[PDB]
């Protein structure tokens, strides 16, 4: 049910590292580390896991923005990396520069993205996340949700990665525009926790659930301690956002995942 | 699941006029109705569903004082109160003079409670809580619990009372001395709501996981997300923590039970 079986910590993922921002997009245009290795810095003191890192829309070669993204970054925190791109080839670069082990995001169910994505992670030793659609469109149900689950559980197996590595991104999508979809995400997340021994782990892009929506900041942790609630093992977030963080660590905390004390809002950033 | 088969308003029961404070305690020795009537009209103001109403420690006639309540309360507000009593005679007093279906608050799972409560529920057509206890001791695991919570829907349907008017409290205990419990209440409240159809609803005394815990505010409504996320109906709770109530009206708009507009935190609390 819904007592946890394990207590890993949960994950969260920096979000900002991001070429959709216009300061990121700014940086890689002008080849300025700063800004980078700024929000590198201040997403680590804020208790980041992972910084994603995305190249945004760029006419500049992928493979270099990836590889200079990842070298700066880690060049100034000790922290890896969760690659974020559509292109195969900019996630592979990153993977070749990178120290430690990754994080691939993502692949879909399409066959030939798996094909692909998956025996990445298993060359670089890379935790992947896997994003529950393929090409038919966008998933309705939590059925249609976790019928892609299982097929990239399937997948990920015949390749040889472990469940810990694999990490299901059911998809969130904005409450306004798309409101049933959130009580689906997540049904989806517990029937995921369900499909293996050990489980596959979950993981969403959070700030989805309220992209264009008015108070993004309470919807984003409402539905994070949902998520949660429902068995959710990490989460690409908005680290920076010291309500929500405060939000995980209360509902880590609720969950049995961590020892109370009286100090656990700083105790669970330092995890 | 976790997608709710229902879509009723949460029930919130405003626990403010209750003895253990000071000012309605002072109220009662004074017979001064006035706070008593302030309390009334700000709960229902800020969407109170019921009224709890609790005498608190008294050595003067619990009867009286709860007749007077009672009748002080409906005197300003068009709504019906949660009447919280360890005194069954207290109880039928304020149903005798009650307005429109009370709720009784509560009765154990004790079989000379139950035997008293349940039929009193059933002359005065109330609503009735009953507490996942006995005299045994408090229940450790959800599976201690959900044995009591059974207990309790069979005496109540032997009593002919309708499932959609029994409300089972888990019984919430507060994460600094008793963390595990938290899980253990939220598993119980999922299992609740397989016990019967219709099923049986579910409430929380919720301000009860923070008593004595630094940041109550945080910690109540994080709580207050993850068990609706697992199926509760109701709260005894703070409707004037505005933060709180905001947080119960996001995840009630994310669990699909109520459709979304941007301005869903004021409809909610006129529903």
């Amino acid at each position: 049910g819904l007592v946890p079986r394990g207590s890993h910590m949960f994950i969260m993922i920096g979000e900002r590292i991001n070429g959709m921002f216009k300061d990121i997009r700014e940086a890689i245009l002008n080849k300025d580390p700063r800004p980078i290795q700024e929000w590198a810095r201040r997403q680590a003191e804020k208790g980041a896991h992972y910084l994603d890192v995305n190249t945004g829309p760029t006419a500049d070669d992928p493979v270099r923005v990836m590889e200079w993204l990842v070298k700066t970054i880690q060049e100034v925190v000790d922290l890896p990396c969760c690659l974020d791109s559509t292109n195969p080839d900019a996630i592979e670069a990153g993977l070749k520069v990178h120290r430690g082990h990754a994080m691939i995001n993502s692949t879909s169910a399409d066959q030939w993205k798996m094909d692909i994505f998956f025996p990445m992670a298993k060359k670089y030793e890379a935790a992947i996340i896997g994003l529950t659609m393929n090409e038919k469109g966008v998933p309705k149900d939590a059925n249609d949700r976790s019928q892609l689950a299982m097929e990239l559980v399937a997948n990920a197996d015949a390749h040889g990665i472990p469940m810990t590595e694999l990490y299901i991104d059911p998809l969130i999508l904005p409450v306004n525009v798309a409101q049933e979809h959130a009580v689906e995400v997540l049904e989806t997340i517990r029937q995921i926790k369900l499909m293996a021994n050990p489980a596959p782990r979950t993981v969403l892009g959070l700030s989805n659930v309220s992209q264009k929506c008015p108070d993004r900041p309470l919807i984003n942790r409402t539905y994070l301690v949902m998520a949660m609630t429902a068995g959710l093992d990490a989460a690409i977030m908005d680290v920076d956002d010291d309500a929500l963080v405060d939000a995980a660590a209360t509902a880590h905390i609720l969950l049995n995942k961590e020892i109370y004390c009286d100090s656990y809002l700083k105790t669970f950033r330092q995890k």
